[PDB]
C-alpha cells in the first residue's frame, strides 16, 4: 500500500464519528487504512493504506480532496 500524512487537527475528519469516514472511504475506494502509532507530538498522522495501487490512489485521493475541502 501507501503512507498518507495527515495534519493532526484534520485526522477527526478523516476518520469521521466512530470511524464512519476511514468506513465509507474503505468501502468505496475497497482498501484497508490504519493510522501508524505514534508519540502523539508530531505535527502529521500518516494514514497506511493496503490494496492493490490504484485503489490506494483513489483513496489517498478522496482523502486529499477531504483536507483540501477544508484547507489541510
Ligand atoms: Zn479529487
Amino acid at each position: 500500500g501507501i503512507d498518507v500524512p495527515i495534519p493532526r487537527f484534520a485526522v477527526g475528519i478523516v476518520i469521521g464519528r466512530n470511524g464512519e469516514m476511514i468506513k465509507k472511504i474503505q468501502n468505496d475506494a475497497g482498501v484497508r487504512i490504519q493510522f501508524k502509532p505514534d508519540d502523539g507530538t508530531t505535527p502529521e498522522r500518516i494514514a497506511q493504506i493496503t490494496g492493490p495501487p490504484d485503489r490506494c490512489q483513489h483513496a489517498a485521493e478522496i482523502i486529499t480532496d477531504l483536507l483540501r475541502s477544508v484547507q489541510a
